[PDB]
């Protein structure tokens, strides 16, 4: 009887499996929700170790016929995207855009945004869903920034992320609909009359005239953007839970707001957003822990697995914002670690500093037991977060 | 050990366990999720007979010390004035007369909005939500422009809870004073549920004004839009029902009618205490034990529905406990079916190839609230 994979929903505490799994069988054999098999490496030294090793492939993770956690729901081209990314040139303006030095204003309007976001939840009054209320619009905005497009239909867009981040056993049509739907979105803007200035599509407009088609260019806009805003929104809603809960967090920000760097730093290795694992498939025979892993077989890197390992850090269970020591797997490791690991510390920094200023009396509306975490998803989230103030 | 209630969030297929409960203990002794115990009611006959009996109170649900199905989210006194008849008034769909048309208008306006973006969209933000709150805001004449903030409110206000959690009361008076202030407006309400409560404070407390209208907005906003999704899903599934309802607009009443029977959207019971003894079938039911009638139960029952599990938009006759029975029968029933008839006119016109997006095992269906709705309902057309 293989443990099944992935792991529960519930996003506020580890799942007693991961803690399971890391001390009895680090690489376990188990059954995705393709029923595929594959290894689950749950253990740091182990994880870090795949991350590391470029014998796991992530690029062959799109191929035909390989073992799959779950349908593709993009071209397998783009599950490559930094890849294709390098080899047109097109690298730097992919690194100008997820630079924060390189937008002196960046800092200061993503404050003026949280702001705004968290003075319009201070009009209605308590209780408020800082999903929908704050997350949302905050991460939407950051990335419509990035793009260089208006905010105007950041609903629509964060509804494909909704359909886009899909895990199902099987392909389901609309996946592919959806893609070429906000992929239309793209080009359009990149195509607009009053060509667009300012933003990837900015550098994109002015690359295309130079001596890469349309369709690959509104493709690593797409794929920026989803990946960004899907990412930034569910890590800062569990930053959000930790400080609700945990209210002693909150008072340390506010008395001591230099920290907020460390602070995030240790969200971000206690953060239960990744849904599922980090995938490779193995492009030769390895010798990994005391398991043989042949060409060809699914490897999942378990990201809390190896975050919450007491072998690395110690009181893993505790979130503290006075480690010596974090070399937590967060942003993944080796050579696809997070290329946006930067932009995602600013956003949630400013965040928080923001809604911890703004919030001060910050807590769930209800038992965080009673959160609805959402299913069938690529990052755990809870579908509503109802804070009071 | 008991069995567990309420009964699986999934809202696409009648739950087996209802079925086993219907068949092999109509009257089955059950655990709510407070750990109270209480009796669950599954079959027509005993669903019919509790409804339609004055010895089982849903009134004393709410009282202090009575075992409970969930904790209480609003105050008591909302679970005599002179007001049946502003309120009687405007759940009268024959009494706003331009509804038809105007929810007509929003239907299609919202469908138009999606149909402009293309596929895929959620029905549930892009049609049911704003639809159903658009509807509530013109029965209590107030402007349309806070609807996610009001059905927001909605998502606090219906939740499941074993005990009592803060926000269910700063939750009621957030609105509570948001309804206030619309009664209290500068240029007076004229129009709507308020339009009349202004009249009838010059011919009763602010409070308990603002009071029924938000209960009322509450309790219909909630009901129509879980209801509409349930519909949807029936017509994304079964296209067979909309190419009926293209070829015979006219059958929209029956067919609403049936939606309604076969409907999964109550996600609880319809609560009473029993004010004495009372036999029901084989048990004994003790003065003060909770009643729970499982609708879903009686609506399926083959007893009374032949092939119950099947939608038939041409049964000679549908007696169905979907807007409930007796004397806390549905006030709303007409506007009811009106919201319902014209949003799935115009869905079916407008979206003729209108089916899910993925297999609907993959929605994803809403825990500890009082409706069974999918958190999204994502489809092509
Ligand atoms: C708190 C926020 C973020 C977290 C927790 C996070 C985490 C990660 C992780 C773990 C990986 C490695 C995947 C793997 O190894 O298979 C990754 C890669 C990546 N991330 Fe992030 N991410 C965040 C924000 C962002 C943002 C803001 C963007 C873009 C705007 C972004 C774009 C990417 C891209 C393009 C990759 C793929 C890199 C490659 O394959 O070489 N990330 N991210
Ligand atoms: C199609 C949607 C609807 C369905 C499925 C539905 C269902 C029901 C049911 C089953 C009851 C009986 C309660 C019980 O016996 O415990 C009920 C009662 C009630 N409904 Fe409707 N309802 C709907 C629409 C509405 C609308 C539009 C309104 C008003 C705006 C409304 C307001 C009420 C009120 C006030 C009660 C309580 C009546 C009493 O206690 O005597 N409902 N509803
Ligand atoms: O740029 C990418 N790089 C890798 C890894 C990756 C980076 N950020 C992520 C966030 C979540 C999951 C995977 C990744 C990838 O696999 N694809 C895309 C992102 C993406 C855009 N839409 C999608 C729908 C489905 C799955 C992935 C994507
Ligand atoms: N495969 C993945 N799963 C979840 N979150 C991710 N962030 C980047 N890659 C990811
Ligand atoms: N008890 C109840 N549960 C669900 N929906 C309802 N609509 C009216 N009363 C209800």
């Amino acid at each position: 009887p293989l443990p099944d994979f992935p792991l529960s929903r519930r996003g506020d505490i580890l799942p007693a499996e991961a803690e399971r799994l890391r001390a009895e069988q680090p690489v376990a054999r188990v059954r995705t929700m393709t029923g595929d098999e594959a290894w689950l490496v749950s253990s740091y030294e182990l994880a870090k170790q795949v991350l590391e090793d470029d014998r796991f492939s992530l690029k062959d993770t799109a191929n035909p016929g390989v073992p799959r956690q779950y349908a593709l729901t993009i071209p397998p081209e783009v599950v490559n995207n930094m890849g294709n990314i390098n080899s047109a040139g097109l690298r730097n303006a992919v690194m100008k855009t997820l630079s924060p030095q390189a937008d002196r204003e960046l800092g200061g309007w993503l404050e003026a945004q949280a702001h705004q976001l968290l003075d319009r939840l201070i009009e209605q009054g308590p209780p408020a869903d800082l999903r929908d209320g704050f997350t949302e619009p905050y991460s939407a905005a950051l990335h419509c920034r990035l793009l260089g497009i208006p905010t105007d239909d950041w609903r629509r867009l964060m509804s494909g992320i909704d359909v886009a981040f899909i895990t199902s056993p099987r392909t389901f049509e609309g996946s592919a609909v959806n893609w070429y739907k906000d992929l239309g979105y793209m080009v359009d803007r990149l195509n607009a009359d009053p060509e667009p200035t300012e933003g990837l599509l900015g550098r994109f407009a002015e690359l295309r005239r130079s001596p890469v088609s349309d369709e690959l260019l509104a493709t690593v806009a797409l794929s920026l953007f989803g990946a960004g805003a899907v990412s930034t929104s569910a890590f800062l809603q569990h930053a959000i839970i930790a400080l609700a809960q945990q209210p002693e967090l909150a008072d340390r920000l506010r008395a001591e707001p230099a920290v907020i760097g460390r602070a995030v730093d240790e969200l971000l290795r206690y953060n239960l957003s990744i849904g599922d694992a980090l995938p490779r498939i193995a492009l030769a025979d390895v010798r990994l822990g005391e398991v043989e892993i042949r060409a060809g077989e699914l490897v999942l890197v378990l990201i809390e697995g190896a975050n919450y390992d007491p072998a690395v850090f110690p009181h893993p269970e505790r979130i503290d914002f006075d480690r010596e020591s974090n070399p937590h797997l967060a942003f993944g490791g080796g050579q696809h670690f997070c290329p946006a690991s930067a932009l995602g510390r600013t956003h949630a920094e400013i965040a928080l500093t923001a809604l911890v200023e703004k919030l001060p009396a910050l807590r769930l509306a209800l038992p965080v037991e009673q959160l609805a975490w959402r299913p069938g998803f690529i990052k755990r989230l809870p579908e509503r977060l109802p804070v009071l103030w």
